This record gives structure tokens, sequence and C-alpha cells, in this order.
């Protein structure tokens, strides 16, 4: 009934008609969007002879404690609206979380437009975005350690070896897909983008990528994506927006739901616009947790027992054990923590810990393993600074 | 100049005339709030032979690694606007943080309206608090465990009990004087106090305090506490709200920043309506640190070098030794970890981990000593459900 | 498992707190509610020995085709949360309805909060309530054909006899329980009732009765009941009301969702504010069929058959006999015109159409029983100026 | 002083000119209006040798008691600011009144910005048109009778055979002049246009034509054309809708004021985001009472008198009389019923009853007149989907 496929020349443009309606995209602008992903990560659905949907697949990373672990983004999933309400959009999901298993890639990352479709198919609830704002005139810091310079951004490489930086440092950060660059070097004809190095020159501590324009409401800077590594950079950061307050009423950034950046701030003057959690799939039990970096001192070994109805390798007893920031997961044991698939997504990526699954009834445990399992799974909150 | 003294009979009402004025309360609101919090809990502070205004010390406790850590809140801090500008705030306060001393309570939190006064006398961001809010019929739960039950709370020790348990279990929480209870109970005679247990018959899991009240915008129920032990009390929660549906446009509750109840909707359609940062001010750093709980499986001693220009006794070099959830903390070492009394106060409640501290100036360590304080103050992220 | 009774002195406090509860009434506002309809017209349900929720029955009569037909209103329908999701409405408005059929009150009408619960009893959506708003300086009428005066409201009769000549004219106008007339004499202490007789001296032609307050937005007069039985009586109304332009800038009254008082405007400057549906059961098919209204010049058999799950009488085929402005109700035929007890109620009020109501699917006909159908049940579209 | 003529090459972009700055058209949008519909339809006044302004007849018709009517529909009416308050509109609109008698149209139907200048030359309120909106969440519909197909709009027949369909049944529709499907296919270089038809293969039985976009307040997707000929296409519709839940907030579409739509949600979630009426003016009082349809089942003979300050030949008396639903009129009689050509037009359309145009003055009839009018213009209160 449903047929999973590669897209080609013969379906990429209706699978792009598809994807202009379903995001509501201006006439034509999904041939940009189509171009800056690439035709080889797009994936359709096929409901007898029609093009009934699709979605795109990016292969890149993302770091989890500290290592570099594969993950599989998926992006532009939609279906008809003729084709909806059908089976069409899960078809597809399971699709491409079998493809992704094919390809030794351990987890997969979404932002879900709802979560019941996703959470049939083992995605769950796994990090934050958070879009934070504040007046530019409270900020009221003027301590400009280091000097801001502006750059280019176009493949400059300085930008990648200061996120790269960033990234290994922040749990849940993304190890960019080439597609989420160009997204951020990607800007309405209407629009400037404004691109500086924060950092003595030559020795470069961080980045500030923005846009700017007038509203309704009156000006807005919106900061894309920034780099602070130092405290020196973390001033100067603030120290440049603040200087842009004859000119932007509110500035917006992407951060954690517990920013830090707003620490150096005299007041509580900025606030949450909007968040979003986003999802993961744990495709593959063993090869996910052994690709994790895990918190040293901590000596566990954690018997769980997992549930996957979808992929079967997945479904049954493993033993975590931990020593010296590594694992090795092996089968069996007494599977003394229970839960589904969606339950330890969540648990891999700290953003809700044991007693907290526990609680919310996604695991179940003795005393012992949640103790083990906390010891474990401990880390900064999970995010990323970007959307796809 | 300025005299700080204990309110007597011979000030107490120009100071809740003062509180008033501060605070924009209704004419007479105050005696209410000064007869709630008790007369012996306020101190005034006079300049020359005029009362100038004043603040409430709460003397409670505070549950940091679950345990209870003897603790001071600063309520109600008010100078008469004559007053202002001349150092009479800064006065107070440091005469309030001398006299918690001397009681031998080693922290004292509050929720600041400015935060430069208060870091001025050592208290920094250290906690969280968020409210939530969320159209009722975008719960859909219908998953009703346990039953709910109305009963009264004024002096209902079941309302303790439960409370006790969970503010045990969660990392900020209070172990509240009479007074957050009187609050609590408290309401307009426009309104009506809603409580209910979540469980059945002697064997309550949970509960929900709540007023409710129609607007310009709708109708609103608000959530002033509620307790959940169980998944079963979390499910029947939110069954609850879900059934006032037809009668209430949105609900909104109080949480942490990462809230864990909404891990249970089908959708994310909760979002935050507000947030604040309370202030905690270390006001002995051996008993804080000795007094407060540590994670199991750490086994480290990290060599701490403290300013503070305040209370001398807190300035210098500490060694705080952790071993099996316990910690001894004694005079000298190397100082391998330095910070002032500000810094550690965010160090101490897992507000911020060692490294963000570092990243934003608070702490400068050795990569061992921010390992070994990564390892000692780990946590869930600090939150109470209370203002005051 | 729930048990239907009469409100008592034993239950009717309970039951009061209830109904505050559920339409979130300011504290003790029920009393005054309460004595307004009488204990006497309360019913509860009972959940074992816990009142579990109640309302009214409001025994009265309704204007269709210019008959009255005798009607029970029901009002304040309340389930505490406690027993909500749990068949506690749906039981008690069974019960409800099969009382009313005991009493031989052939139809009732309510305002629904939520649809689902009373269609499952067999309500249907049947008639319409609209609020009107308009800016007073748009009205431009100064054409005062028959003076104002302000008269008392409470117990005057001249009201009733003019509310009644309209309420005979009007398709759907309710012929009014004294509660009715309570809730429209009833204001705050904040304000003040203003009611004025429309004519010349012992001759009035109509009335208006309305409050005025100050809000955020402005000044606004709010019409709750007005009539106008001649065209001196309509110029008259227009005339008073431009005549508040310089005091109030917006009037809002209740009317037709088609409203006929505009089409005298110069422009149309008047929007709909809000609009509601209530709904209608047939509870018993032949005596409302008997006791309605028919317009002169149809003379048509028309054969029904129609389904009814609660009240097996009306299950079955009826003959509708209609000649003379008159109906003659037999049992049998051919049911030529087939609907559930809720499509009747749509057909009934004249709200759809039969062409409507078959598109919708709330009927099957032939196209001769769609022709006397339409020809039977044409008539004004139906409204009432009147909420409970 | 004002010269009426026909629009030529001479003239049209001076008038096309006038026409963007009098209804605020971006600069040129006017030549694809002008071309859509026509030069050979435009009309200009001079003052003197100057262009004072000018409109466009649309030579039509209207669906009035299921039969065809022949119809001039008047659009972009507009007089230059610098020509306005010298009586130019209505020489305007008499000359063009004038042109279409001669024509032997007997309606002429605009939707006015202003209903004094319209009434000064006998235009009256005469028919509805409503856009309500909904937000797509609370559609909860999924009961897809009949599949959808994206199909293209352009020229294709079987879009013209479904709205004639739904026209000749809807009183007050138009017979759709060649402009009006022009500036249904018209859209922004910004915006997609889809157009479904509902239906099995081959067995059309409606279609939906939409718009979406996003905006600061969210997502839109506006219906501007919809076709339901039957149930299964109308819960087709729903369904189609309700699952762009995840894609658009809020959904609107043109329907009557009293929608049907609405019938079949399980909520009152809908609400009128505007409305407005449009006017009609009997151009031929013989020809407009024989061309439309009226009710089978009446046989009356109604004898009018009627005034028009304008037309010479409508004014008089005039016997309707009607049987087998078809009309005859002859001059003479009794003039039972009074009437200006203004208030003829409101009870030619039903928009409002014989009754309610006696209470707002606008015709005077004995008794019997008054029930012989009721029984002949009794019909679906009137409305069209299209604006011009
Ligand atoms: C949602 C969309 C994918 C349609 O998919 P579909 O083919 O109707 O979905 P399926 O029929 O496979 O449904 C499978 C599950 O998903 C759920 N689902 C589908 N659409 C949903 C929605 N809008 N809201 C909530 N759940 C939805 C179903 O309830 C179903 O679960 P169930 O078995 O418990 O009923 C569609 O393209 C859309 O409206 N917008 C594009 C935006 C988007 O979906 N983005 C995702 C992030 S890229
Ligand atoms: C703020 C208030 C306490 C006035 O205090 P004050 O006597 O003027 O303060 P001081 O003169 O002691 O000032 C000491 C420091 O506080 C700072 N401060 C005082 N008021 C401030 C304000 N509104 N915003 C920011 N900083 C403020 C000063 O800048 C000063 O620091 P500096 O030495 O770097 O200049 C006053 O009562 C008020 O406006 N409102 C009551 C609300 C409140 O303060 N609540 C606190 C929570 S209970
Ligand atoms: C709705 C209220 C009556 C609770 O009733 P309840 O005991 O939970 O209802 P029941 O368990 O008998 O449910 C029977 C049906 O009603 C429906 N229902 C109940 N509450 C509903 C709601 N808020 N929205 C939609 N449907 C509802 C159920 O879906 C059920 O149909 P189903 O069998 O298809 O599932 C409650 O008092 C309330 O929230 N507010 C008071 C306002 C009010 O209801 N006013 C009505 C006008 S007076
Ligand atoms: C209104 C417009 C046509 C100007 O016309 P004009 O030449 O000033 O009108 P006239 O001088 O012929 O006036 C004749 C009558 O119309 C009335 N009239 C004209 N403009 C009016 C307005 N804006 N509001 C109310 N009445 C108006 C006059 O009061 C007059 O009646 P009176 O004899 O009782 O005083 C002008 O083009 C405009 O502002 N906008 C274009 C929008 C539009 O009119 N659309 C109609 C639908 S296409």
């Amino acid at each position: 009934r449903f047929k999973y496929t590669k897209a080609s020349q013969e379906n990429i443009q209706q699978l792009g008609n598809i994807l202009e309606q379903c995001f509501v995209m201006s006439f034509g602008d999904s041939e940009i969007y189509v171009k800056g992903i690439g035709l080889e990560n797009f994936r359709v659905i096929y409901r007898e002879q029609k093009v009934a949907g699709g979605l795109a697949i990016l292969p890149m990373g993302q770091w989890w404690g500290g290592q570099r672990v594969p993950m599989a983004g998926i992006a532009a999933v939609g279906i008809a609206p003729e084709y909806r309400g059908d089976g069409a959009a899960i078809a597809l999901i399971q699709h491409t979380l079998q493809e992704i298993s094919e390809q030794d890639i351990p987890i997969s990352v979404l932002y879900p437009a709802t979560q019941r479709l996703y959470r049939k198919a083992g995605y769950e609830q796994a990090g934050s975005s958070c879009v934070w704002e504040i007046p530019t005139d409270s900020i009221q810091i003027q301590h400009a350690s280091l000097p801001l310079e502006p750059v280019v951004l176009k493949n400059n490489p300085i930008f990648h070896e200061l996120y790269q930086q960033q990234a290994q440092l922040t749990h849940g950060y993304l190890d960019r897909h080439p597609a989420i660059w160009q997204g951020l070097n990607r800007t309405l004809d209407t629009e400037t983008l404004y691109s500086y190095l924060i950092g003595d020159k030559d020795k470069p501590q961080g980045y500030i990528i923005f846009t700017q324009e007038r509203t309704r409401d009156g000006s807005i800077l919106r900061i894309r994506d920034w780099v602070t590594l130092s405290n020196p950079a973390v001033q100067s950061f603030w120290t440049f927006i603040a200087n842009h307050r004859s000119q932007i009423d509110k500035v917006t950034w992407k951060s954690s739901v517990i920013d830090a950046l707003t620490l150096l701030l005299p007041e509580q003057s900025a606030t949450i616009r909007s968040q979003d959690r986003w999802m993961l799939r744990i495709v593959n039990v063993c090869k996910a947790l052994e690709a994790r970096g895990y918190p040293l001192g901590v000596e566990a070994e954690l018997h769980l027992e997992v549930q996957d109805d979808l992929l079967a390798t997945n479904q049954g007893k493993f033993i975590l054990s931990v020593a010296n920031g590594k694992s090795e997961v092996t089968k069996g044991g007494k599977g003394e923590l229970q839960l589904d698939i969606k339950g330890l997504a969540s648990l891999y990526t700290s953003l809700f810990t044991p007693r907290q699954l526990q609680l919310t009834g996604k695991l179940q445990a003795t005393e012992t393993a949640l103790l083990k399992a906390t010891q474990i799974f401990a880390g900064e909150s999970p995010w990323m600074i970007d959307f796809f």
C-alpha cells in the first residue's frame, strides 16, 4: 500500500510542492530548501502510484557526555493533506527508522509538530530549545574585554572550529550537517546577515551571528547562533549587544532553559519568548549507550530491561557497565530497571532524572538501580541551539 | 546614623504603613500580612529618630540534597521612599545577615525586587520558580487511577505530611515557616479556596490547592500548591484538571523550569507564563556545607578559597571532604577552587555547574578541582513552589 | 449508583457550593441565585451517599408559531469535579428528562457548556442568541416619535404585558419563568438598573432595560431586554440610544442573528460580539407537534419516522396532519421522512430547513415529504433574548 | 455638468488610477483588475472635460427561489477625491441604473462602502455575506467518506458544474460573471492556490478552493470558495480541514449567517469574524417578480403599490399573482401593500419578513396582504459566497 523510496528527479518536485503546502512556505521557497539539504537526503512515501509525502534524513552527530554519537536528524515530515489520517506518516517514520538502523546510526532526533505520531514510533521528549528575549536598554554592561570584528560566515572555518568546541562541551549539541550551516547563512533579500568574531586578532574566543529588522512592535536583533568559550567572550558579547540600545529595542537569542548568560545581567530583565522540546529515538540500544560519554568517578553496572515494539534487536535485557567515563554493554542480566525505548531516550539525554522518570511512570527500578542510573546519566540539562 | 532593632508595638504600625506603600498593598492589607508572620519576626531600621523601613526574617529550613538546612527567609524589604538612595537598605540587609549569623543559621534566601542591592551583601541567583500555564482543553487525559476528595486545608496535618515528603525529595524546597502555609490558606472575600487530596481513602498520594476566577481574558484556575508522590497521583492530577475544561479556559501551576508534569501531556501545549530566580546567601560556609546532603558514590576532597567582604569567618581556605553522602569541612588546604561567597551560593544549590560558573567568571579552578566540584554539587535543578 | 432526588434543606447548601464551584461564582452568590429560582426547582444527583451535583428545572413556556408550548428550561447543570468523567451528568439529564416527560411537558431547552453531553440525551441545536454591539456615535438617528419615561421594573405589569406581545410574535421566545425576570432585575451593588417605557403616556409601545459601566476599554451601555412593537418604538429606541453618545462609547443588545433593528441605521456599524445556539429536546413528539402553531395556507400530511433511544414513546411512525394553522398527530403511516429525535428538534424550530437538514444528514426524505416538511416548518429564524 | 460614457482606450488608464486611489490598491494592481473584468464593462463619469470617476457593471445572474434572474453587479465605484461632495457618485449611479433598465436587466446588486449613497438611488439591504473562523484543532471530525483530489481550477468545467448546482439551490447565489471566477483564481506571487474536488473519481460531490499563509498571529487557511452537495461531502470537507491541525492554527470560510456546516461540529467553536449586507435594486418591478421562483403550494394574489422616484415605470399599482411556483404580474389592483422600491428589495430577497418590514416601517399592509406576502416571499435567508 505504502512504498518507501529515495527521492529522485522523477519525484522531487512533487515532494517539494507537498513540502511547500505542508509547511506553508511562500511559492518556490521549497527549491532553495531542498537544494540546501540535497536530494540524496530526501525520502518519499507512495500510496498506490501517487507521491503521498516524504521527509529528509540528516546524517550527522550529536554531542552526549562529550562524545560524538552518530545521529540522524529527521526534517520536513509532510503528508499531502488528501492522504492524511490513513497511516501514511507512521509508515514513513517506521521505514525511515529501519533505514537508519541499517546504517548503524544509533540515535535520531527531530522537533515534532505533533508528539502522538512520533511516540508511536518510539521517539520521546529528550532535550530543550529556548528563545530568550530582552530589552536592549536593560543590559547595561560595558566590559569590553575583547574586541569584535565583522567577518564573512560562508565556509569560514573559524566558525566551525569555535562551534565544535562549544558543541563538544554542551550535552545535546549538534555536530552539524552542512544543511544546518546553510540555513544559518540564509536570509531574505530583505535582510543582511551579520557575523562577528569575539576576541583579539587570531585568538578568537567566540562569535555572534544575527539579523536585524523593524517590525510593527519596533526593532529587533535576532541572534541565530553564538559561541562564548570564556568569560571575557561573555562580557564582550553582552557589551556588544548593550551597545545596540539606541538602534534596537529588543534582542533575542537561543539558549538553554536554565540560561547561564543571564547570570551576568544586573537584573532579571530577560524572559523566555518560546521553548520547544525535541525528541530522540534510541535506534540501537547497545551502540547508543557505547557511543555516549559518561561522568568520571562513576563505576557501576546497570541491568536494564527494554521494550521496543518496532526494532526487535533493542527488546530485551542489557547490562550497561560504566567505568572511567566509558561503557560496555552486554546482553542479559537481571533487568533491575525496566522501561520502554521511550523512557530510555529521556534517561539517556539527562532531560529527566531517574527519580523523575519513575514518578511519571516511564521506568520501574529498585532503589539501587535508581541510584546507579542517577550516577550514570547525570549531566547538564540537554539542549541545542539549532532547529531543523 | 541607621539603628537596627526588632519591631515593637511602638513602631509596627508605621512599618506596616511603609510596607503598604512599598508593595502597593490595598489600604489595611498590611495588618493581615504582619499578623500572619508575627511581629517578633519583623525588624526595623531607623534613620535618626524616624522609622525608615524594615523587613521580616522567616526562620525555617530548606531541603538540599535531601537534608534540611536551617534557613532564614527574608521577606517584605521596604524603605520609605523619602529615605531611599542613602544606603538604608544595604545597612538593613547587613545588620540582618549579622543577626542570622549570630543565630547559627547558615543560609538565607529571598526573591529580589532588584539584584544589585542583594549582591552587595553577598546574595546570588541560586534557584528557580516558574509559573506554567495551559489551555484546559489541550490536556486530554482521562486516567483517573486515584480518586480526589475535597478536604479542609487549615491546620490539616495530612497536607504537612505529604508536603514534607515532596520537599525532602526536591532540591531547593522549603521546610515551610508557618507564614507560608498561612499565605496559602489566604484568599480574597471574593474567592473560594479549593483543596483536594489525591488518593484512595486513608492512602493519600498527593494534593491540589487552588482558586478559580473569571477575568477579562476568560476563566482561570490557579493552582497555588500541589503534591504528586507517584505516577497514579500525576495521572489523577491531570485527569482532574482536564475535567475542568467546560468551566475553565486556562490553568496555571508552579513548577520547575524543566517541568516533569508536562512529560505526560499529549502535546507541548503548556507555556511558561513567568519565571523568577531567587537568591541565596551563604551565611556560614562550614555549617552550610556540613548541613547539606551530597550524592552517594562520591568520595572527594575539594580545597576551596572563599572571599567574603562582610562576614570575615567565611573568608579563607576550607577543605570540603565528601564521602558516603556526607561532608566534613576543615580550615586550610590549597585553595584550588577560588570564588566569592556569591559564586559559592550558585555552586551550592546546583543552579549552575562548575563549568558554567567558570565560564561566567564566578569561580577559578584547576581541572581536577572542577571535576571534584562537579561530582560533589551535581543535582536536580533547584526550585521551590513558594514565593515569599 | 446514582440516585436522583428533589433538592431539600438537607442538601441545598452542598449543591449551592457545587454550583459556585462549577460556574466560578464569587463566594456566596449562589444563595441569591438559588433563592431567585426556588429550592423546589432544584434537583440533586447522589453518588453513593454523597451529593455529586445537580441542576434546576424551569417550568415555563416557549412561543412556536405563535402558540405557547409548555417548556422545561434546564439551568445550572453542575457535577463536582471529583465526580466527573463517570457518567454522573448524563445520568442526571436522563432522570430529569424522564421527570419532564412524566409532567407532560413536551419540550425542554438549555444553553450547553458542552454539546456532546446533551446530544447523548437527544438535545440538539435549535435556536439562536446573539449579542450585538455598536459605537454610539455611529447611530445618528434623531427621530423621537415617542417619548421615553423611566419606570420601576420590579413586578411592574406593564413590562410583562409588552413582553408577552413581542414573545407571542417571535418564534422561539420564552414565556418566562419568574426567575428570568428576577435575573433581569438583578444587579451588582456597583450598578444601577435603568428601565424606560417607550410611548405616549398610557399607550406604551415598547421598553428598554439596561445597565451602564466604565471599563478599561471605555464606557458601555448594556441593554439586557427591550421591546419594540411598532416602527415609532424602533425610531424612538435608536434616538434614545444615539442620545447617549457623549456619555457612552459602545452599546450592546441581544437580538436575532439576522437583526432587523440594524435595518434602520445609516451604516452597517453594528457587529456581532458573540453568539450562541441553544438546544432543544423533543420530550413528547405528539404533544410537541400538536402544541405548536403552523403557517396558515398549509394543508399537508407528513409521515414521520422517529428514533428515540431514551424515551420509547417517541420511537416510531407518526402522521403529522396540518391544516388551518393547526396539527393533529396520529400513530402510523409510511415514514417518508426519517430522523432521530435530534433531527426533529432542529426541524421543529425552523433553525434549519429540511433541505439543510438533509444535506447535513439529520434527516432522509422523499422529495414530496421534503416539500411538505418545508411548507409545515417554515418560519422566522428562531431566537430568544434570554439566557438561563 | 456630468457626462456618463463607456470606458475607452482614451480614458481607462485615468480611471484605473482613480480606482487605485479610491480602493488603496498597490501601485499597478488596477491593471490586472481592469483586465480581469474587461474595459467594455467599465463606465466613466466626466465633470466638465475631466474624468471624475467610474465603475464596472457585471452582467450576470442571481438565483432567487431557484430561478436565474438576470442581474447587473455594480463594482469598483470610485470618484476621485477632488470631485467628491458634489453629486458625482449619485449622478453616476442613476445613469448606470438607467442603462441597466434599458438592457432589461431587472435587478442589480452591490456591496456598499456607504449605504446613504445607494439608498438615494433605491438600493437596499437585501442579503448577507459572513466570514466564519475556527481553530483547526477544535474540529475533531475524522469521517472521510469521500476522497479529496487536487485539481487545477483554471477553466475547469467541473467547478462550474458543481457551483451552478449549489447556486441554483441557494437563495441569493450568483450565476457568476467570468470576473468572479477570475478573482478566485487570482493570488499574490507570494501565495499558492489550492483546489480540491471532493468525491470518488468521476463522481464529484463538492470542492474546496483555498490559500494558506503565516501571519503575526499564526497560520491561517482561508477558504475562498467551497461546494458540498451531500452529507458525505460535508463530512469529507470537515475531515480534510481537521487534518490541517498540525500545520494550521485557524481556518476561515464564507457562509450564511446561520451557517449549517457548523451543525456537524462537536462544539460551538466557530465564530463570526465579519459580516456584510449587500444591497439590491429592483430595476424593473414586473420583470424582477416574474423572473423569480416562488414556493410551491402557494396560490395568492398580492396587490402592491410601489413608489420609485427614479424609474417611473416602477411607480404604481401591480398585482402579483402566484401559483404553481410561478408568478404573473399585471398593472392595477387595490394596492393593499404599499412600499418604496427599497422596501420591495428586502421583501423580494426574503432577508426580512413582511412582519419585520412592517415593524421597521418599510411597508404598510392589511393583515391579509401581510399573510399573502409572507407566503409568497418565504425562503431561506439570502446569501452569497462572493464579494465583488
Ligand atoms: C501530521 C501530518 C504528517 C499528517 O500525517 P498522517 O498521515 O495523517 O498521520 P498517520 O495517519 O500516519 O497517523 C499516525 C499517528 O499520528 C497521529 N497524528 C497525525 N496527525 C496528527 C496531528 N495533527 N496531531 C496529533 N496527532 C496526529 C495520529 O493520531 C496517529 O496516532 P493513533 O494511531 O493513536 O491515531 C501532516 O503533514 C501535517 O499536518 N503537517 C506537516 C507538519 C508536520 O507534521 N511536522 C512534523 C515535524 S517535520
Ligand atoms: C529598593 C528599596 C528597598 C529602596 O532601597 P534604598 O535604601 O534606596 O537602597 P540603598 O540606598 O541601601 O542602596 C544600596 C544598593 O542597592 C541598589 N538599589 C537600591 N534600589 C535599587 C533599585 N530599584 N534598582 C536597582 N538597584 C537598587 C543601589 O544601586 C545600591 O548599590 P550601589 O552601591 O552599587 O549604588 C525600596 O523599598 C523599593 O523601591 N521597593 C520595595 C521593593 C523591594 O525593594 N523589594 C525587595 C524584595 S522584598
Ligand atoms: C461537564 C460537567 C457537567 C461534568 O459532567 P460529567 O459527569 O463529567 O459528564 P458524564 O461523565 O456524564 O459524561 C457524559 C458525556 O458528556 C461528555 N462530556 C462531559 N464533560 C464534557 C466536556 N467538558 N466537554 C465535552 N464533553 C463532555 C462526555 O464526553 C460524555 O460523552 P461520551 O459518552 O461520548 O464520552 C461539569 O459540571 C463542568 O465542567 N462544568 C459545569 C458547566 C456545565 O457543564 N454547564 C452545562 C450548562 S448548565
Ligand atoms: C464615496 C465616494 C464614491 C465619493 O462619492 P461623492 O461624489 O462624494 O458622492 P455624492 O456627492 O454623489 O453624494 C450623494 C450621496 O452619497 C452620500 N455619500 C457620499 N460619500 C459618503 C460617505 N463616505 N459616507 C456616507 N455617505 C456618503 C452623501 O451623503 C449623499 O447623500 P445626501 O444627498 O443625503 O447628502 C468615494 O469614491 C470614496 O470615498 N471611496 C470609494 C469607495 C466606495 O465608495 N465604494 C462603494 C462600493 S464600490
